[PDB]
């Protein structure tokens, strides 16, 4: 990994911007001719091969955390997988032609950055990622960071470890079918339990879930079956911690958190993906993708509205960029 030729890296690139808040139908536009952006010395610049889309990503752009975000106009996307470029005078991790991948935003709901991964190019900070198992492609990697990440800490704020139940709400979108297998095959889970509907029970269970729950059908809560983590991906933690042991943890993701149940928000970390290698390697932890992935570049507005439609199994994915 010698620098590439200056000249070879463009200062523009195409990639899609919205320049006001909305609905991605209404605010999303592709611009042939943005700026690639200037990277700091403890980032990399990474030729795109893939994105993918997370709920984040529509939630920021119809403004939800407008108060904390980076100014407009911005170019979405927080997942990536791709090749770098150029390394910042800080950076030793990586070097120019390293294959890698990563959720872009340290900090998923403060100053995210104004150049997110759909673009040909982007800029990273070398702490958000790591290098891609060299048995995975560019789209099975970049559907992984943000929703692995997710299900990783989450289940660590739990306590999850050997031996102990866990109760999963949406265990087949993109971070549930994480949380399914992270709890099984990384913590030591005794028995996984998860919810879906009805068509998606035996996904769930190839996953790694011990028992598959029909919330079409019945009540989780309402099992006399209580769990050491409750681990609630959906919103319905009034429901979570009814279905808790006296001394378990509930965590969630989407708030607001009923005590005992608590929210947060992950904090992206190549790090994590590091230590999650082998399991990827191994095949161990296998990524997850909708039937509908990949979307090409030009489809992007398509993409959204499928993901907007919450009904999601996996990861929603756009390639070649
Ligand atoms: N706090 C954080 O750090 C953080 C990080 C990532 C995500 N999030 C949030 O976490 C939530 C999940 O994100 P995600 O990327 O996994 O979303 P996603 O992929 O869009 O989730 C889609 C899946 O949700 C399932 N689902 C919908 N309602 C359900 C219910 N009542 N019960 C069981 N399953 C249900 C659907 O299955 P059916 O078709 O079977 O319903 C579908 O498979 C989103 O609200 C997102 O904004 C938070
Ligand atoms: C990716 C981060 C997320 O954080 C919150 C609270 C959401 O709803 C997200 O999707």
């Amino acid at each position: 990994g010698a620098a590439a030729p200056s000249e070879s890296i463009p200062s523009v690139n195409k990639a899609w911007v919205y320049s006001e808040y909305g609905k991605t139908s209404d605010v999303l536009k592709f611009d042939p001719s943005v700026a690639v952006p200037e990277i700091k010395e403890d980032q990399v610049l990474i030729k795109v091969v893939a994105a993918s889309l997370n709920p984040v990503d529509f939630k920021r752009a119809l403004g939800y955390f407008k108060d904390t975000d980076s100014p407009l106009p911005t170019i979405p996307g927080y997942d990536v997988a791709g090749v770098v470029v150029k390394v910042g005078s800080q950076v030793t991790k990586f070097k120019v032609g390293d294959e890698v991948y990563g959720d872009l935003n340290e900090t998923a709901l403060v100053n995210p950055t104004r150049f997110g991964s759909l673009a040909e190019y982007t800029a990273a900070d070398e702490r958000v990622l790591a290098h891609k198992p060299k048995n995975l492609s560019f789209i099975e990697a970049a559907s992984l960071p943000l929703a692995i990440e997710t299900a990783h800490e989450g289940l660590e704020r739990a306590e999850l470890s050997a031996g102990k139940s866990v109760l999963v709400l949406g265990g087949a979108g993109g971070v549930g079918t994480h949380i399914i297998q992270l709890a099984k095959h990384v913590f030591g889970a005794s028995k996984v339990a998860a919810t879906a509907s009805t068509k998606k029970l035996d996904l769930l269970r190839t996953l790694g879930a011990d028992l598959a729950i029909d919330y079409t059908k019945e009540n989780f809560e309402d099992l006399p079956e209580k769990f050491d983590v409750v681990y609630d991906a959906v919103g319905e933690t009034d429901k979570a911690v009814k279905a808790v042991k006296e001394g378990g943890k509930v965590v969630t993701i989407v708030g607001p958190a009923t005590p005992p149940a608590i929210l947060f928000v992950l904090t992206s970390k190549g790090s994590v993906l590091e230590k999650l290698k082998p399991y990827l390697e191994s095949g161990k932890v296998k990524p997850v993708l909708d039937p509908t992935s990949p979307y090409p570049f030009t489809k992007v507005v398509e993409a959204f509205g499928y993901l907007e439609s919450s009904r999601a199994t996996g990861k929603v994915v756009v390639y070649p960029i």
